[PDB]
DNA sequence: GAGCTTGCTACGACCAATTGAGCGGCCTCGGCACCGGGATTCTCCAGGGCGGCCGCGTATAGGGTCCATCACATAAGG
């Protein structure tokens, strides 16, 4: 599980690796971040949302 | 070479009428925007090591400093 949250440059500290098979299995999200960062997560494919 | 008076023409102001280039509306897929990644490359303190320079102090090379030795023609006897 990858909790994505804090100020942008701890935000993409924890992006590195995103699109890497299996870096995660599960990732959770808060709605003002999904509305901030919506280009990060579009571009990976989600399965079941 | 400039100023201007010529005598007047030829080209452009003005006008109906046609029509097609250009504008206004609308629609779209590929040029763009973001960054993930491996790789590039530059920064900056540590510091191996020579050795400029400094430190304890070995033993040593050298200068300003004080000492004098030395020359021209002279003092003396006959």
């Amino acid at each position: 599980v990858l909790t994505y949250y804090g100020s942008p440059q701890q935000r993409k500290e924890k992006r590195k690796g995103w699109n890497k098979p299996d870096a995660f299995h599960v990732c959770i999200v808060s709605y003002q971040l999904v509305v901030q960062d919506q280009h990060s997560f579009k571009r990976k494919r989600w399965q079941y949302m």
